[PDB]
């Protein structure tokens, strides 16, 4: 994941509320959620990779090995059961809660990393570029 490696800060989103509606994020947090613009910070220590994201919202950190699920409690406050892979050099994050799925895909576009969560028939695309 060397070019996944960095800190990364927002500069653009799209749909994003409409995601969290589709996931069932609730009023109050979607709208002091949808105002973050988070810097994400990803960092690999062997097998280990860690995505924290830092933001006025909810500081969120996770560690993982690809292929191996783990528990994850999101900035909104479900508790998810997620396996990330890495697929033709895209990270592929599945969420899984309450018979609920929603995938988070990572690739690197030129000097962007741009990151689509989908729910559904619902997307949104969330841009980062190097902070």
């Amino acid at each position: 994941c060397d070019a996944f490696v960095g800190t990364w800060k927002l500069v653009s989103s799209e749909n994003f509320d409409d995601y969290m509606k589709e996931v069932g994020v609730g009023f109050a947090t979607r709208k002091v959620a949808g105002m973050a613009k988070p810097n994400m910070i990803i960092s690999v220590n062997g097998d280990v990779i860690t995505i924290k994201s830092e933001s006025t919202f909810k500081n969120t950190e996770i560690s993982f090995i690809l292929g191996q699920e783990f528990d994850e409690v999101t900035a909104d406050d479900r508790k998810v059961k997620s396996t990330i892979t890495l697929d033709g050099g895209v990270l592929v994050h599945v969420q899984k809660w309450d018979g609920k799925s929603t995938t988070i895909k990572r690739k690197r576009e030129d000097d962007k990393l741009v990151v689509e969560c989908v729910m559904k028939g619902v997307t949104s695309t969330r841009v980062y570029e190097r902070a």
